[PDB]
């Protein structure tokens, strides 16, 4: 169902409010997505930085600029009808403090969502892998972040909401945040005027599930890895899309990343699709790049994206 990339970028040199553009960050290569929308990729996680886009205060009003590229982004994507996914890349935190005013993030929200209440291409993602958190917190932010999305009657996309510890998908019902609470003990309350709530978690195949090294464990680590919450997923009639997930240049990667997309598409009542991680214009050689031009991952695994999709 979905199948597309992250676009990373707009969030770089996140130490350097607002940031220097063409230093600290860039947008993205049309021309790029262009390519992946013509071979048949239908969404691009577009992740920014949510002090570029709302300075100062997140009760505040938008910044007119780093909008205005947010928006010509978006609407490449959508006007060529595939799904764009607007994502603050901030792990729960704004200027480096732990966001911890529900109704602060409310407000950014409905602030944010009424720029593309109309567009039903987009969708949202309350924000990228919450961690280091009280867990109670993490899902009292993903409800207000519905709330405000809904208020600006933003009503026809998606929301994704993204659990604490890096929304890892292996750790759902393991992990512990600051109160000793998990993913699997707090994220299942959630509730959406609209029934449309993604699960939305993320997936790496080395040891620590960071994907910080190119060994991925073994041939069936990704499959396995995601089966404990696919069972909470399907025992709470949830459902979910893998928004980052990445396998290296290599053997078992390659055998990994398949099983794991095959194992979402066996369970396709509760997976809705997966996101690469990532494309993006200034990777060079990270090992999971998948950018055209020069992504050295892009040959290997963008027909295996295009396969499920
Ligand atoms: O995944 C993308 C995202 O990953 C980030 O790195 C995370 C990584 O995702 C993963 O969550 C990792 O989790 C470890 C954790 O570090 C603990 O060490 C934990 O261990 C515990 C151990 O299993 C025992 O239970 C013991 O009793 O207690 C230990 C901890 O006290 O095991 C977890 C996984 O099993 O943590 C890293 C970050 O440290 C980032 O790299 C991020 O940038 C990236 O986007
Ligand atoms: C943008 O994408 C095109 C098409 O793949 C590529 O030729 C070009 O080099 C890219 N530009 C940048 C700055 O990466
Ligand atoms: C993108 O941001 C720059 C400032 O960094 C601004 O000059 C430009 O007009 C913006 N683009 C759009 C389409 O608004
Ligand atoms: C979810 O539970 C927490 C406390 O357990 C709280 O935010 C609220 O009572 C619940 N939310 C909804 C929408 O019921
Ligand atoms: C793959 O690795 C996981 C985690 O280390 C392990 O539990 C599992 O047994 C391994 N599978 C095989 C077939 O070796």
């Amino acid at each position: 169902r979905f199948a597309g990339v992250n676009e990373s970028g707009a969030e770089f040199g996140s130490d350097n409010i607002p940031g220097v553009y063409g230093t600290d960050y860039t947008w993205y290569n049309t021309t790029a997505m262009g390519e992946f929308i013509s071979q048949g990729m239908n969404i691009f996680r577009l992740n920014l930085l949510m002090e570029r886009l709302v300075p100062n205060t997140m009760t505040g009003p938008m910044n007119a600029d780093y909008l205005g590229n947010l928006t010509k982004d978006v609407n490449y994507v959508t006007d060529k009808g595939a799904y764009a996914m607007i994502t603050p890349h901030n792990y729960g935190r704004y200027y480096g403090n732990i966001i911890n005013s529900t109704s602060d993030f409310e407000a950014f929200w409905k602030t944010v969502a009424g720029a593309f209440k109309d567009n039903d291409l987009v969708m949202f993602d309350t924000n990228n892998q919450y961690y280091g958190m009280a867990g109670q917190l993490v899902a009292d932010l993903n409800q207000a972040a519905i709330n405000g999305i809904r208020a600006a009657g933003a009503t026809s996309q998606y929301v994704n909401v993204e659990g604490n510890s890096y929304t890892g998908a292996w750790t759902w019902t393991t992990a512990e945040g600051t109160d000793g609470l998990t993913n699997a003990q707090t994220m299942g309350n959630l509730t959406d005027p609209e029934d449309k709530i993604l699960y939305h978690m993320h997936q790496y195949l080395d040891s620590d599930g960071s994907g910080t090294s190119s060994t991925c464990v073994n041939s069936t680590i990704g499959a396995t890895r995601l089966m404990d919450a696919t069972a909470w997923l399907k025992s709470n009639n949830k459902i979910a899309i893998l928004g980052q997930y990445a396998g290296a240049v290599n053997s078992v990667c390659e055998e990994a990343v398949e099983g794991m997309l095959d194992y979402i598409d066996e369970n396709s009542d509760v997976w809705t699709g997966a996101i690469w991680w990532a494309a993006g214009p200034w990777w060079g050689d990270y090992m999971f790049s998948v950018e055209p031009d020069n992504g050295p991952a892009y040959s290997t695994y963008d027909p295996i994206i295009l396969e499920y999709s």
